[PDB]
Parts: structure tokens; sequence; C-alpha cells
């Protein structure tokens, strides 16, 4: 299996899945380093963000846990096809980037911090993650490049 992903047995359903400790990514079926990769994300802040403001709101006052659910929500949409990933980022990041449907370019090891930039690594081209903490929030990265 490729860097991050382990095989696991899901007790409710009998069958086995597959999940990345890396990128928080998990699913039922089976998966499969360059200088750059290009991500674009989703990132929902909460009020120990360390900017806890943002384009959409100036002061950000939801808590760490309810950030989770609104993650955790648009994963459920974006899994389930009633949305794609671009345009509920266009909505809803409290990015800056939300302006270019997410889009961060292209970036190597350095630049971006670390739990972010492991992630994004560990995602193959087209691949998305589960969610992934930084100080700025909580985000979903889905990786472009
Ligand atoms: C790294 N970056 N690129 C853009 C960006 C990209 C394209 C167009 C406009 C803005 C915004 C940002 C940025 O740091 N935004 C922050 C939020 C944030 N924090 C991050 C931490 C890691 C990776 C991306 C992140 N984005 C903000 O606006 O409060």
């Amino acid at each position: 299996l490729p860097p991050g992903w382990e095989k696991a047995m899901s007790r409710s359903s009998g069958r086995v899945y597959y999940f990345n400790h890396i990128t928080n990514a998990s699913q039922w079926e089976r998966p499969s380093e360059p200088a750059r990769v290009r991500c674009s994300h989703l990132l929902v802040k909460h009020s120990q963000s360390r900017r806890p403001s943002s384009w959409r709101q100036e002061k950000i006052t939801r808590t760490k846990e309810e950030a989770l659910e609104l993650i955790n929500g648009y994963i459920q949409k974006i899994k389930s096809g009633e949305e794609d990933f671009e345009s509920l980022a266009s909505q809803f990041s409290d990015c800056s980037s939300a302006k270019a449907r997410g889009d961060l370019g292209a970036f190597s090891r350095g630049q971006m911090q670390k739990p972010f930039e492991d992630a994004s690594f560990a995602l193959r081209t087209g691949e998305m993650s589960g969610p992934v903490f930084t100080d700025s929030g909580i985000h979903i990265i889905l990786r472009t490049e």
C-alpha cells in the first residue's frame, strides 16, 4: 500500500476498508514524491484559528467541534456527488483562495504548514483528503497536479 495507508475491518459491515492516517482519507476500495504538487482546499476556521476572521465573517466564533461538523458535511456532499469540491470552496471556504475555487497553485515542501503539506504530498493527483488540522483551522484538500 502507498505511504500512510492501512487496511482495517469495519465491525458493522464485516468488510475491510482503507484509511490514510496522514490525509485522514477513508474508503471501502483499495487505493492506487515530486518537487512540487498542486492543491485546492476548503478551510473552515474556528475560534482557536490563528486568524479567526475571513472574507465571510469579520469574527469567526464557531468552536473547533462545530467546524469539524461543517467539514464532515462538506465531505459527505462531495462524496455523494451532491456538490463538487470547487463549488463548495468558492462559496464556503474561509480562505481568501475561495475566489480561486480553492486553488492554491503549486508548491514545494517548506511553504505550507506541515500538516497541510504532508497531506498534500500523501495524496496522488485527483485524490481527496479527510479533515486535516492546521493552525489556520480544518481543511479538506484536493490534489490537482
Ligand atoms: C496560502 N494562501 N494562499 C492563498 C490564496 C491563494 C490564491 C488566491 C488567493 C489567496 C491564501 C492563502 C492563505 O494563507 N490563506 C489564509 C488561510 C490559510 N491557511 C492556510 C494554511 C495552510 C495552507 C493554506 C492555508 N490557507 C487566510 O486567508 O486566512
